[PDB]
């Protein structure tokens, strides 16, 4: 997974030259003649994009959910990337519509 190509519905709907709840509506009224051509997955209260058909957004977990699994406080994560950025240097992540995202692959290295 790349991280540089991932958007929230709103900004991927920017991206293809559309008005911001363009992507939302299409997912709300359940337009899949629209979303079939878009790589996108439901993840925690966001429904991420990506412009890059080979992103497996399946890699992609929130915070808290990261958070949790390691037996920690829902936010966890979110708290230790706003004080001690440092900390996820090297471990995979992305902050956008206001959600801190892991990879599972990172959490694994995060634990080494
Ligand atoms: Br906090
Ligand atoms: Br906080
Ligand atoms: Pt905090």
């Amino acid at each position: 997974i790349n991280l540089n190509q991932i958007y929230t519905a709103k900004e991927m709907s920017e991206r293809i030259g559309k008005n911001r709840n363009y992507l939302s509506q299409a997912y709300r009224n359940n337009k899949h003649e629209i979303l079939k051509n878009f790589n996108y997955r439901k993840i925690g209260g966001t429904i991420i994009f990506s412009d890059n058909p080979n992103n497996d957004l399946s890699q992609l977990i929130t915070a808290k959910e990261a958070s949790q699994l390691l037996g920690k406080n829902d936010e966890y994560f979110a708290h230790i990337y706003k004080r001690f950025p440092h900390r996820l240097e090297g471990i995979d992540h992305i902050y956008t519509g206001k959600t801190l995202f892991l990879t599972k692959e990172s959490l694994e290295v995060f634990k080494k």
